[PDB]
């Protein structure tokens, strides 16, 4: 399991050392891939697999179910963990998600999210109450 | 099963000793993160687990959800019940829930609640009935 | 399975001798619980676990489900019945129901409920008919 | 399987004697709680127990659902069934169903229902057609 | 299976001969009961005890379904089937569906009804299309 | 897959004793004796009895409380019959049915996949020429 | 050998066969089943197939009248024929007027099912019908 | 599992070659026809088969349905994937998608896409937020 936050830094060849704690849960490699409000995930492979079935549950006729997966999966990417359990971050996804240097990393239990420190702040701040958005779903 | 109400103290080093009928069901380590209501939620790992698993079944694609669960899964934490069978609470959470001195431990059945004694005091003072509540589920 | 009704006294030092009949069914112990219109629940541990699930398939999100469990487990306690089959009810509890002395035991098969005897007679004089009742489910 | 009408009488010590038929289906003891209609049901205990797993299915938060199942089983019982097949009816239900003498026996499949035959015959009486009350189903 | 239309008589000792095709589908006895549209039901106990379970799927808290059930399983009998394969028809029953001399058993492949000829004969006469009808189900 | 498929249309004769010569093609599918009843829209179904007995069951899942449910099985029921095919692969339908169907020279046996169904060569050729488009029907499914 | 997919431009003789494209042959052992198609095309299937394209209609009421049109167009005219060893079809005659056919098809896969069709029928089908997204959109 | 982007041409002969990372995946044939918004599809025959039968789920009565299907299959074609891992690209896909020279090959987890580059940017150019679109779903 995946939980916590941690606050890292992006180094000058754009990797970022997996916090030891989480180091441990990743294997050998990662698919890494674009998150929602700016944030890139990681992934076990395996854990990547269960997610994308989770998606070929949505019509694919549909436009959108198109769309979401083209965004999606055109922007995965299988990176390997070096030994210093460290993770290269592709160009792209450094520029999806603002990413720039000091990055918080949080965990999702299932997965891994990336974030700039500013924009993960400002995300925390705007977004309603705990209770708020419970009481929505 | 972690049932009934205990009233403790948050010492100097914010640490909470478990209520020895509860240390027993918590083994070596819990994770604990916040809950609803501004109060901290306690749970044997493999617990928690379960827990997480009746998130995954909520949309995902949904603004909502990923609030809920950076809400929920950013702040868990993780901590070591020592010896004398008392926990360490993280600062944040401290900070989350009003605690301070003077804790309130609820079984759950499930997890337990930590609680800051007016506030969970308030929040009984307040809620309705339990027939008010239950006709409504 | 509870069946019946049962007329007892609270003794001195607030137990209840469990009717003989009704002893057998409970084992070592049995958790207790404040249950509705002021009643107080008695039940094998092992139905007790089964009657907290039905709850897990309650949101949990919602403000409702929570406000009932804490209304609930934070009340539930465990005690052990003695060689004389007798219970040792919390003073909390004891408070809840306004139990004194003359109690009302009545089987529901899955529990037992404790009832004071002036508050039970209330209640069925009021309430409407069994039929009347029925159609409703 | 319990079909049929039967005519029957209460006895001076208020009991009633199976007609024999009948007193196959029941081995040593039965159930007997107050039915719909002012009418006691007997049942097989294995019988009263599949009857009440029927109940489960209802809230139990609802207070209807509290009432119904406080109505029925508060009044169940618990009778054996003498040598002479002879079972004796509690008071309490003597008086519910206001049987006097002059019982009508009823098998229903599940369960036997006892009445008093002046009630039964203007239950019979009112009550729609067949066809009537089928086409509601 | 029973299936076809058989033109036969009520003896003067109110019986009625299976129609030998049919007498063989039934063994030594049978439930009888009335059905709808004033018509008697014959089934193998076997085959009654599975029309019943169809049953116990109607609510039962439900004042209609208790009607019902009380105007089918009270008037039910059990009635062996003599040698020569006849059938005494309960007075009752007899009355019930005005049953008099010229008897029209009808298959129903489940089980057979027993009309009254000219009772069956209006019942056909009036009654809409078998398409009609269909086009409701 | 011919002994488990009625597929087709065959053009055959009421002969004098109302019997109807099974098809061979057909008469292979059907053993020694089939289910008859009517069917809908006037036409005779006919079965294998082990497939009559899976058709009736698709039935017990009506309500029977219903007035209608009651009125359709009794309709259905009480004019099936069990026939035996005679050696030469001939089946004498029942009077009744012969009526019911306006039988009387010239029918139509169409392969159903599951049952067989006999017509009156006028009232078939009358309920195709009325009736819609195959697109129209299956839109509507 | 598994699947058909592809169209094939086919014609069709002056006996009333067809010759299977040798790739789409593979797949079809020695009988098909033929009957008439939607939008005037005829569907061939193996048996096997045909077989479990039937039971996908068992799941339709029966008692609703347009189910009993639907199998009476559908069923009344399939056909099983053999698939002869140079791969040919004689499409029974009643069909073949079902479908304009004339000379000159389109043999279009299915993956399920083949369908025969009239060239010039084909193209007007194409050339009306909305496209690809559209039409998915409202699945 | 087909991940990423990938920027090649199309030869003179109209082949295109799989990445090496992507030959790895598809053994010696693939099935290729047309996909949404022009861009053309590549499979594992095994899984087209999957994909098919995702259609198998809808009416066939419907004559939307069929033209689906009709677009689709009418249209899929079965290519060899050379030894140097190309894949010769039938003329009509050739031209439904406007592919020219300079491909874009995007993994869809499920499948490849093939698109022309202009159309592919275009397309992205266009199209909502990652959220936007998901909010949808």
């Amino acid at each position: 399991m995946l939980l916590g936050t941690f606050n890292i830094t992006l180094d000058a060849k754009n990797r970022i050392s997996l916090p030891a704690k989480l180091r441990a849960f990743f294997e050998g490699s990662i698919v890494i891939n674009r998150g929602f409000e700016n944030c890139l995930e990681v992934r076990k492979p395996q854990d990547f697999q269960k997610y994308f079935e989770q998606f070929n549950s949505f019509p694919s006729t549909q436009k959108d179910t198109r769309t979401l997966k083209r965004l999606i999966f055109a922007n995965a990417n299988f990176v390997d963990v070096d030994t210093a359990g460290r993770v290269l971050i592709p160009n792209n996804l450094i520029n999806d998600a603002k990413l720039d240097k000091e990055i918080v990393l949080i965990g999702q239990f299932d997965h891994l999210e990336i974030w700039d420190k500013k924009l993960y702040e400002d995300y925390l701040a705007n977004s309603e109450s705990l209770e708020t958005v419970a009481e929505r779903m």
